[PDB]
């Protein structure tokens, strides 16, 4: 399938134990899908000074359409060094590893897999 639809689970970005993917735009991208396919990935919502409490480079999911099911359309866009790696629409957050964080919600997407 070209889309999955996938309930992803909303962390406080101080609960966060392993605060990225990765050290490159590559392995990020990598990390993130198989840990979305493995639902083995939470979700950080961007609001000041939760970046900076990341470890870079970050991957975001963004919102590719304007929402079957409830689940939001999402892709994939890292960034490194303020470059991003993918064009897309609003950022839903920042993907980080679920390692059994307590969550605050769930955010319903349609991940382009």
């Amino acid at each position: 399938k070209t889309h999955v639809q996938l309930s992803l689970p909303v962390l406080q970005v101080r609960d966060v134990l392993v605060r990225g993917f990765g050290d490159s735009v590559e392995e990020v991208l990598s990390e993130a899908r198989q840990h979305l396919k493995d639902g083995t990935c939470g979700l950080v919502e961007v609001e000041k000074g939760v970046l900076p409490q990341l470890e870079q480079p970050y991957v975001f999911i963004k919102r590719s359409d304007a929402a079957p099911h409830g689940h939001v359309m999402v892709e994939l866009v890292a960034e490194l060094e303020g470059i991003q790696y993918g064009r897309s629409g609003e950022t839903l957050g920042v993907l980080v590893p679920h390692v059994g964080e307590i969550p605050v919600a769930y955010r319903k997407v349609l991940l382009r897999k």
